[PDB]
């Protein structure tokens, strides 16, 4: 059916992710005809696009997702990377994208749980263990709530409260109220909602039960 032997070639999406407050880009260039096996992850930052580096540990890397934690300290600024994929021995493409950190920045591999007191919400978000007072990402915590049906988001101080367990309690809320809560970060905008796989914990429901 349909003429069309071509659908998709090389998806060339570099995706970044960042854990514990940590990068790590990666890339999804699919392979047709030609069959790639090692890659080189170059990167830059936009002011300084002449600055792009072959990551030794991301160069001819017979790997896809490179990782970098200290390696885009500008935060700030959106890292720009060229991700040059060699086919076997030779270079079969090159493509590039301005990583918008400072906007984008993606959490998700942090630890999160959630644990519900029949009236109240208890929000635990496990980022590591750092000092605020020489962090890198002023970033902020949106504990997004979707108890019962009704979504919200919340955005605690993370002044010195993304440093291990942060400890965060929804509460106002009556009995029986099973919430899905997400970890997202923020920063002024409602489009960098990195909404993680949320925790949908449930409060000892009330019901009445004959108490009054």
């Amino acid at each position: 059916s349909y003429d069309s032997p071509d659908y998709t070639d090389e998806s060339c999406t570099f995706k970044i992710s960042l854990r514990n407050f940590r990068s790590i880009l990666s890339w999804e260039l699919k392979n047709h005809s030609i069959v790639p096996t090692h890659y080189t992850l170059l990167y830059t930052i936009m002011s300084k696009p002449e600055d792009l580096k072959v990551v030794k540990n991301c160069a001819n890397t017979t790997r896809s997702f490179c990782d970098l934690t200290d390696e885009w300290r500008s935060t700030h600024e959106a890292y720009v990377t060229v991700l040059e994929g060699f086919s076997g021995n030779t270079t079969l493409f090159s493509c590039s994208h301005n990583f918008w950190l400072a906007i984008d920045m993606s959490f998700e591999p942090p630890e999160f749980e959630i644990v519900g007191f029949t009236n109240h919400i208890n929000v635990m978000v496990k980022f590591p263990s750092i000092v605020e007072e020489e962090l890198q990402f002023d970033l902020s915590l949106v504990i997004e709530e979707q108890s019962e049906g009704i979504v919200k988001k919340h955005k605690p101080e993370i002044k010195g409260n993304m440093s291990g367990n942060f400890t965060y309690i929804i509460d106002k809320l009556i009995p029986n109220t099973n919430y899905c809560v997400s970890v997202y970060l923020e920063h002024s905008d409602e489009q960098a909602v990195i909404k993680s796989p949320l925790k949908c914990t449930l409060l000892p429901p009330g019901q009445e039960s004959e108490f009054s």
